């Protein structure tokens, strides 16, 4: 699963546009650029390896690595729109329907990952990628589950409980929190909390059982798809339902209401 | 007096900072290996150079020693002796079963250079096992790697979050803080908060009182070792004691019992 940065050419603006030499059109991330030091590159491969077999049609697929001298990069398939909140803010409004099949297809990717024992603990509309006809992908852009890569806001999707208590292990319930303040972001067109002063304010607001405004959202979404962020974002976790419990119910309501 | 120029080393390489600290291997001409740390490449040179001479000042066994300064044309460096082992937390990983004797040890003699640097009014503003340095036969050495504690060389460069005492997130109880969570690490043989997923999430949460989780610790830690990072990590700094406070209660708990 391995490459060379002379297989690409130049790149747009390390987020980057990688046309490969036959392949074609990719993205890369390049972690690291400088001296040559880095002694850890056993577990960085491994780690590379342990993502690789993250395979899914609704997860963002590692097309490769380069591992050379002065250079770090994961190689990762281009998504033609960009992440889900810059679709949203985009001019033309989304209809229902698709936005239905978002939803189902975040759901899909979840319930794939907690198959797999990853836990995703950055949930959020930046990672979630979208292609040219709105079919998604769920990436993990801060490497937050890679630790090795990594040693090369997002608080509004982050449960109440990991709130003051880091040393608290995620569960499948924490990404579930952020897959309900994702739902009201799609149905909202933009971030959630935007009338907050203080952000320890809003932090402390959020432990005691504030959520994002409803009563802004009631005019563009369906009563089932407002219940389902409310039970998700349950300040108790174990009162949160999972992500096959959440696949079973919310797939025969696509194909039946909303196509 | 402790002057040197680049033409005196041979070769410089880089090494990992996550071993090592964000620092470079050269080869002097004589005197043979050295770690060198290029901090830069008229301004403020004689403050620079002053406090090059305050750190060529502090000589304890169980602190670094500052071998020479490179200041020339666009280039500002310094030199100290080589560790070969890295830092500290670089070896608990890799030496798995470090024994409870030589951990006391370390512990001691952590005590004993923070004691002394205070003694010379050096209050260490990023203690961390990072810039704990160790010697071949397990012995320590504190180091400043990042130069946080002199204004004008940190100035000129111009991890820690963890060590960094909540009040500041410098006064003599500040890196007293920073020592709790070391111990931890040290019997731990990791950094903390691994389950943290953001900085600012991080921030509120050690300022409202979480601190590094235990239960990853009680069986290998002694009870004494508990109570006295517990102490050192007091919200309120008055409640932490001070290095020869701790210096007296520890030298004969690891006497007598380790
Ligand atoms: O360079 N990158 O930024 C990058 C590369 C490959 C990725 N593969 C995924 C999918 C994924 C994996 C683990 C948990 C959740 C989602 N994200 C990636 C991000
Ligand atoms: O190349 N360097 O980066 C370097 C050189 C000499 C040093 N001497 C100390 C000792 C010290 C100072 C202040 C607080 C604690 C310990 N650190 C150094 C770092």
């Amino acid at each position: 699963i391995k490459m060379k940065s002379s297989d690409f050419l130049e790149s747009a603006e390390k987020v980057s546009l990688a046309f490969h030499r036959t392949q074609g059109l990719m993205i890369m991330k390049t972690v690291y650029k400088g001296p040559n030091c880095i002694e850890h590159n056993e577990a960085l491969l491994e780690e590379a390896k342990m993502m690789n077999r993250l395979r899914h049609s609704r997860v963002v697929k590692l097309l490769g690595v380069i591992i050379e001298e002065g250079k770090y990069s994961l190689v990762m398939e281009y998504m033609e729109k960009g992440n889900l909140m810059h679709v949203l803010k985009a001019e033309m409004s989304t209809p229902l329907s698709v936005k239905g099949r978002i939803i189902l297809e975040i759901i899909e990717g979840m319930a794939y990952l907690h198959g797999k024992g990853v836990i995703h603990k950055d949930l959020k509309p930046e990672n979630i990628l979208v292609d040219n006809d709105f079919h998604i992908k769920i990436a993990d852009l801060g490497l937050a589950s890679f630790k090795m890569w990594s040693k090369l806001g997002t608080l509004y999707y982050m449960a109440p409980e990991h709130l003051n208590d880091v040393n608290a292990k995620p569960t499948e319930k924490s990404d579930v929190y952020s897959f309900a303040v994702v739902l009201w972001a799609i149905f909202a067109n933009k971030e959630p909390y935007e009338n907050a002063i203080a952000e320890q304010q809003l932090i402390m607001a959020i432990k005691s059982g504030n959520r994002p405004d409803v009563d802004d959202l009631t005019e563009y979404c369906p009563r089932e798809i407002i219940s389902l962020m409310k039970l998700c974002w349950e300040a108790n976790p174990e009162a949160r339902p999972t992500f096959p419990g959440i696949e079973e119910k919310f797939r025969p309501f696509y194909l039946s209401q909303l196509e």
